[PDB]
C-alpha cells in the first residue's frame, strides 16, 4: 500500500498496480518497479529535486516514520519473487531500517520533498525506488 499523488499523476510500485492504473497508464518500467497512471483529481505531493542521502520514510508494519541514511540511485540484485524473475533493479537506494513485504509504497522524504517509495527490503535493509530524476511529473 502507498502511492505518490503529484498533479495529474499517481505513482505506484508497478508490481502493486491495479487494472485502473493499467487502463490509464502514462509510463511503466519493470526494471524500476514503477508505474505512473493518470488521475482526475489534482495531487499535491511535492517531489524533491536533489542529491540528499538522509531522510524519513513511513513503515506501515510498525506504524512508524523512521530517519534513515540511504545510498545513491543504483543497479542492485533483487532475488526472484512471484512478480519478477531474479534480476538487477535500477534506480534503487538502500538504507539500514526495518521493512516487510506489505511496506512497499511507503514514502521516503527529505526537506526538499518526496524522494521515492519502498520497493525492496530484508535482512535489516530497506530499498527505495527513486523518482527525483522523473522531471516530467511536474510539467
Ligand atoms: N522490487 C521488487 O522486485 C520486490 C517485489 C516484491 C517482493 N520484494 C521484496 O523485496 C519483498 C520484501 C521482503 C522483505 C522486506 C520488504 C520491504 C519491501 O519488500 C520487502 C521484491
Ligand atoms: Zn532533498
Amino acid at each position: 500500500s502507498g502511492a505518490i499523488y503529484v498533479g495529474n499523476y499517481r505513482v505506484v510500485n508497478r508490481h502493486l498496480a491495479t487494472h485502473n492504473d493499467w487502463a490509464n497508464l502514462v509510463w511503466e518500467d519493470s526494471s524500476r518497479d514503477l508505474l505512473v497512471s493518470s488521475t482526475t483529481a489534482q495531487g499535491c505531493d511535492t517531489i524533491a529535486r536533489c542529491d540528499c542521502q538522509t531522510g524519513v520514510y513511513y513503515c506501515s508494519s510498525r506504524r512508524k516514520h523512521y530517519p534513515v541514511s540511504f545510498s545513491k540511485p543504483s543497479l542492485i540484485f533483487v532475488e526472484a519473487s512471484e512478480y519478477y524473475p531474479a534480476r538487477y533493479q535500477s534506480h534503487l537506494m538502500l538504507a539500514v531500517g526495518h521493512s516487510e513485504p506489505g511496506d512497499c509504497g511507503g514514502i521516503l522524504r527529505c526537506q526538499h520533498g518526496v524522494v521515492g517509495i519502498v520497493s525492496t527490503g530484508g535482512n535489516g535493509l530497506v530499498g527505495f525506488a527513486d523518482v527525483r530524476d522523473l522531471l516530467w511529473l511536474d510539467e
